[PDB]
């Protein structure tokens, strides 16, 4: 599924999101935004042979079973096949479980390069929520 932007800002909210560890809703829909262009079907491979998966592409090396990432953790107990659902509550509830790992959305490199110290309100602006 490809989220329109309100439609997922509204998803989010509904799954406990907004101001989660301190980060308000903006910074979790332009995260999504840039990481998987708010496509619940996006995949990335990495160098290390990991895979990013889904809207907030959760990485196979620590958080989500592949079954092709040897030596990995899967922190959220759960395969990565499950976070390319159009529900997205598997992927959210990893995101609270990465978030809350001690460095905060840092962990999601395209939103400390577009979106930290951006203006992140902005990307739930006109939406009913
Ligand atoms: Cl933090
Ligand atoms: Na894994």
């Amino acid at each position: 599924k490809v989220f329109g932007r309100c439609e997922l800002a509204a998803a989010m909210k509904r799954h406990g999101l907004d101001n989660y560890r301190g980060y308000s809703l903006g910074n979790w829909v332009c995260a999504a935004k840039f990481e998987s262009n708010f496509n619940t079907q996006a995949t990335n491979r990495n160098t290390d042979g990991s895979t990013d998966y889904g809207i907030l592409q959760i990485n196979s090396r620590w958080w989500c079973n592949d079954g092709r990432t040897p030596g990995s953790r899967n922190l959220c107990n759960i395969p990565c096949s499950a976070l390319l659902s159009s529900d997205i509550t598997a992927s959210v509830n990893c995101a609270k479980k990465i978030v809350s790992d001690g460095n905060g959305m840092n962990a999601w490199v395209a939103w400390r390069n577009r979106c930290k110290g951006t203006d992140v309100q902005a990307w739930i602006r006109g939406c009913r929520l």
